[PDB]
């Protein structure tokens, strides 16, 4: 399509206009220097010409161009964008700004909101710390909490942004022009999609209440949880230089293996694995680690998660934690590094069928069968069906599932 925001986004290089406020050294690619927003004693706060966007590891602030311009004018990002826009001699006028766009930026503004209230805020920065999430990974994931539906309310009019972040469905409204916040009083999570637009929430609660552990955003326009995996814009890098990406349940585990440095790890939002899920990790990565609890459940969802694995034409490599831990508990016991052991030591779904088909021929062919059926690849579903053929003496027919 067509639009003066979009337009002005491309023109605008973020080092030329955060280079008029601040002292910019140049370190690597990068430019770093103190930030603004926070008081530390180091540079923290840097600017990547290549991604265009900023971001302090000191407070986790962090943004594009006109988000910057915002924060140091303490004015809105609509505002900023039109002092910016002034300034590059382009137009933009703010009755033709789409409320498509003013989602995504409500979005990235309660995020803010957030991400401050969880500083602000003892317990839950407490809470969070004690539960073995590395700060410098809570700044990076831009993790917050909800403090108050007033508050929210508040920013939302301030900046102009509640109609449409009324369209997130973020928003309760159980009386005529008041609101809750769906999240009240949960440490939030910030959803991402691949390319690190904030589309959403989910929310751990904190307090003893009658209401779900962790909910999400509903599905809307903006949000679809089947569609979308935690972690996937900070992990992608990892998983292109790694050659492989983990899968871990849920967002807790992710968070526990970035703190260890393991980074090239995704999660399913919210729940299970889908199938639009494993295609999108398809498109990073041929091999995938799957680590969940150890314990019966988490090996029942492994085994539901790998046909769709299989299907998107990916490796499978099921990761067994010992009966009883899960991910963090394995960490704390044992260490990260023994972990990367675990998970490199962690033979091919296919390769250890064949290896241990030893001890329940009868129940490990059915397995072996029954994966062998989600191999879309029909030159290496005949190599592992010939393999296990004249190991264990298995019939083709019965192996190709000829009827
Ligand atoms: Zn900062």
């Amino acid at each position: 399509m067509s639009s003066d925001i979009d337009e002005l986004r491309r023109e605008i290089d973020i080092v030329d206009v955060i280079s008029e406020y601040l002292n910019l050294e140049k370190v690597g690619s990068n430019y770093r220097t103190n930030c603004p927003f926070h008081p530390d004693d180091t540079p923290s706060f840097y600017v990547s010409p290549s991604k265009q966007i900023f971001k302090c590891f000191g407070c986790g602030v962090g943004g594009d161009a006109i988000k910057f311009v915002s924060l140091y004018e303490d004015i809105s990002y609509f505002e900023a964008a039109l002092e910016l826009a002034k300034r590059y001699g382009k137009k933009l006028d703010l009755e033709k700004i789409s409320k498509d766009e003013k989602v995504y930026v409500a979005l990235d503004r309660v995020c803010d909101f957030y991400r401050e209230s969880l500083l602000k805020n003892r317990e839950a920065s407490e809470y969070v710390k004690s539960r073995g999430i590395d700060p410098k990974v809570a700044r990076k994931f831009d993790l917050g909490y909800a403090p108050s539906s007033e508050a929210l309310v508040k920013v939302l009019k301030e900046n102009d942004l509640l109609e449409a972040y009324l369209e997130t469905k973020n928003l309760l409204s159980p009386t005529k022009g008041v609101y809750r916040d769906l999240f009240l009083r949960r440490v939030v999570i910030p959803i991402k999609d691949p390319r690190g637009r904030v589309i959403g929430f989910g929310g751990r609660r904190i307090v003893e209440d009658k209401s779900p552990k962790y909910i999400n955003s509903p599905d809307s326009r903006v949000f679809k949880k089947g569609e979308n995996l935690f972690g996937l814009y900070e992990a992608k890098e990892y998983i292109k230089e790694e050659g492989f990406a983990i899968l871990v349940e849920g967002y807790f585990d992710l968070l526990r293996l970035f703190s260890e440095g393991i980074r090239n790890v995704v999660a399913p939002l919210g729940t299970a694995l889908t199938q639009n899920q494993a295609n999108l990790l398809s498109k990073f990565t041929k091999k995938v680690y799957i680590l969940y609890d150890g314990d019966d459940a988490g090996r029942k969802a492994m085994k539901s998660a790998i046909p769709l694995l299989l299907s998107a034409g990916v490796e499978v490599y099921p990761v067994y934690l010992p009966e009883g831990y899960d991910p963090d508990e394995f960490i704390k016991e044992f260490g990260k590094e023994e972990l990367r052991r675990l998970i490199n030591s962690s033979g091919e779904l296919f390769e250890t069928l064949i290896k241990t088909a030893r001890e329940n021929l009868e129940e490990k062919t059915r397995e072996f069968r029954y994966y062998l059926g989600f191999i879309s690849d029909g030159v290496r579903r005949f190599a592992l069906a010939s393999e296990f053929h004249t190991k264990y003496k298995v019939p083709m027919e019965i192996l190709l599932m000829k009827i």
